[PDB]
């Protein structure tokens, strides 16, 4: 018993970050087979940054200006080619360290672990969520672009987001490991809206059936609710509506609890409509979202 | 920017996990050299926990009887001792993956990650406080038993605590890697009580300096106040006395923000006294004090 906000164990990760200095610039380079992913503004300078060519700026680079190195070593860089916003260093040394992994582009309000790094090197580790308006609320510094975002299936790494950037707001934006930008962002410095963020409905549903799991049980009420009531209430707290995919995923922990869904989705309601009168739950004095249903599934039953 | 409850990249960590079966029992070593580290309930079987007499249990034991495989690989069990709590099983090889490292003893109050690990295998890792009752509020299920906390210092990981047992209030306790438990609690299975708990004072303090780095503001205040006042608030709400030590150690902070640590206190006082008011600080509904005025200045500056 017990629910914490888990990352996945960084190991196979750690084995994968290098760093990458073009010029003046210094970030970090994910080295996986004989190819490192980097964030493209790395080719630029401060003044570049607020309306980059970088197609033109590339075109001023040769494969012996990207300097990469793993730890002590250092990568020959034998190709350079730009894929969206990431650039992609063929070197000639296939990374020993590669695991099983994928390239995987990550739905709004699912979960991923992040590997901060500065330099090349892993500085921490803390797990989060896509926000349904794609930004991510990280921890990152002058440096950590070219950090990565991932789960972990068994032994398979998949590779979901890379750090590009900080919103003027303080909130993170950035890129999949084809080089797409998650939300409407781009790698420039000019000011970007963020869209409208929603709390992840599904999510805090998840988290109140581990609440229940681990025996903080007080929201649990009398009542019950139908899609269309519980999503009337969602609307008024900026929560994402609830459909009968978000249930259908939530039937796991519905089953081992016994509570039914929308018996859950009443208690929220309740929580919602009443806040939580000062009381915790899972240690937490707000409605906790960064937890999928198969976050919560996974924790409590040990999977590794 | 951001703050996030970070735990340190657990790579160096995995590398020395492995799967210690005795008899019918199966929990996690540590590998460290020629020793696998685990906690001696590992030679018990369910009638045996409610009163073990451990020397007497560990002498119909040989090293035969204790497994130890890392990862599909069987290590050959050369010596078996016990000391207080733990057992060292001495293998012919020396774990090749074995970083630098310490054991140490932390004190109350401080933070490590955990490195959550089932049947040898890691599952997720967090990051948490040593209790100031010498408690740890985990994730922990059955199998989880020998997982072991630590701090990485560059390339030197000090590890602090190996996972023993869950109380039946549902908090965790466990010892140093020397087996001696943190707080009064034995390895046995019966009704433990776990001292009151206070909140870690300094840790708070710590996160609110945390809060004006990142932006959030709102709580400071135009008072101060003393150490004798603080701590007259700090006991009405079951804080941890403030000392000159605590105020020395956020010095860094105070530096940094130019906001003296009484004036911090002051807003400490305020927010104990009137709460939130339905407001939120670095995305926490309360007080947060598992992050130690080191956690935050690293975490801050972005130490690798
Ligand atoms: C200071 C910091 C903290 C966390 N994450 C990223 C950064 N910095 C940046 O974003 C600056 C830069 C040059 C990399 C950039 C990139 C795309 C758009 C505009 C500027
Ligand atoms: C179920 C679980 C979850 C998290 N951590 C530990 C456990 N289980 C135990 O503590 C049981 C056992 C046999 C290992 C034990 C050990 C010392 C004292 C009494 C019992």
């Amino acid at each position: 018993s017990g629910f914490r906000k888990m990352a996945f164990p960084s190991g196979k990760v750690e084995g994968c970050m290098v760093q990458v200095t073009c010029g003046t610039t210094t970030l970090n380079g994910l080295w996986l087979d004989d190819v490192v992913y980097c964030p493209r503004h790395v080719i630029c300078t401060s003044e570049d940054m607020l309306n980059p060519n970088y197609e033109d700026l590339l075109i001023r680079k040769s494969n012996h200006n990207f300097l990469v190195q793993a730890g002590n070593v250092q990568l020959r860089v034998i190709g350079h080619s730009m894929q969206n916003c990431v650039l992609k260093l063929k070197v000639d040394t296939a990374n020993p360290k590669t695991p099983k992994y994928k390239f995987v582009r990550i739905q709004p309000g699912q979960t991923f672990s992040v590997l901060a790094c500065y330099n090349g090197s892993p500085s921490g580790v803390y797990q989060c969520a896509m926000r349904p308006n794609f930004t991510i609320k990280g921890s990152f510094l002058n440096g950590s672009c070219g950090s990565v975002g991932f789960n972990i299936d068994y032994d398979c790494v998949s590779f979901c987001y890379m750090h590009h950037m900080e919103l003027p707001t303080g909130v993170h934006a950035g890129t999949d490991l084809e080089g797409n930008f998650y939300g409407p962002f781009v790698d420039r410095q000019t000011a970007q809206a963020a869209g409208t963020d929603t709390t992840i409905t599904v999510n805090v549903l998840a988290w109140l059936y581990a609440a229940v799991i681990n025996g903080d049980r007080w929201f649990l009420n009398r009542f019950t609710t139908t899609l269309n009531d519980f999503n009337l209430v969602a609307m008024k707290y900026n929560y994402e509506p609830l459909t009968q995919d978000h249930v259908d995923i939530l039937g796991p922990l519905s089953a081992q609890t016994g509570i039914a869904v929308l018996d859950m989705c009443a208690s929220l309601k309740e929580l919602l409509q009443n806040g939580m009168n000062g009381r915790t739950i899972l240690g937490s004095a707000l409605l906790e979202d960064e937890f999928t249903p198969f976050d919560v599934v996974r924790q409590c039953s040990g999977v590794t």
